[PDB]
């Protein structure tokens, strides 16, 4: 027995125009994170971790997330496949995840050498997830970067606290 706050319907998150997917290769800070299971927790608050993204040969990403774990760099891997419309993609692989039936990404918007907004949503055990990434280049980002992040979560209909600043940290994401 779970409760979520709804996806938004997909018309209430703006696509990022004239994407270019191999300007947007390369690392990502998670300066903000934000999500229907996404919660502060201020006792243990959430480091900072860094998403890689490749461009193969074949036009797919492999994207590679690293966060420091129990004294430990932990990587987990996965390959986005272009979806409908440049700056959209699915999950490659999905059959070797148990219980996941649908995944999407969507660029919403990103300058590429300092900063980017990222919409996603999957149904996991029919349970319908989504949140919002606030990339940046650099561990900082402005005040002005934040709100605006903080603006665009909220019209989804998240509340302040299911959005998260991971604090920087030094350990694996270097
Ligand atoms: C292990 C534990 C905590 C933790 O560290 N998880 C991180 C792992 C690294 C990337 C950040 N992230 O996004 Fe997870 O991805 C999501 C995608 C869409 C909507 C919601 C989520 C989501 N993930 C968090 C989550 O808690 N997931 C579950 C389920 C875990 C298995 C399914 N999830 O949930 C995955 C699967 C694989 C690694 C994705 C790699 C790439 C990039 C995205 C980014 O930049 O954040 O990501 C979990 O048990 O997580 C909360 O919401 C995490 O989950």
């Amino acid at each position: 027995t779970s409760d979520l706050i709804p996806a938004p319907p997909l018309s209430k998150v703006p696509l990022q125009q004239n994407f270019q997917d191999n300007q947007f290769q390369g690392k990502w800070y998670v300066v903000g994170l934000a999500g229907n299971a996404i919660l502060r927790e201020d006792k243990d608050p959430q480091k900072m971790y860094a998403t890689i993204y490749e461009l193969k040969e074949d036009k797919s990403y492999n994207v590679t997330s690293v966060l420091f774990r129990k004294k430990k760099c932990d990587y987990w891997i996965r390959t986005f496949v272009p979806g409908s419309q440049p700056g959209e993609f699915t999950l490659g692989n999905i059959k070797s995840y148990p219980g996941l039936t649908s995944y999407l990404v969507r660029v919403v918007s990103t300058n590429y050498n300092q900063h980017a907004m990222v919409f996603f949503k999957k149904v996991s055990q029919n349970r319908e997830y989504f949140k919002i990434t606030l990339y940046g280049r650099t561990k900082e980002l402005t005040s002005e970067l934040k709100e605006n992040f903080i603006r665009f979560s909220k019209s989804l209909g998240l509340p302040e606290n299911h959005i998260v600043f991971p604090v920087p940290i030094d350990q694996c994401i270097d």
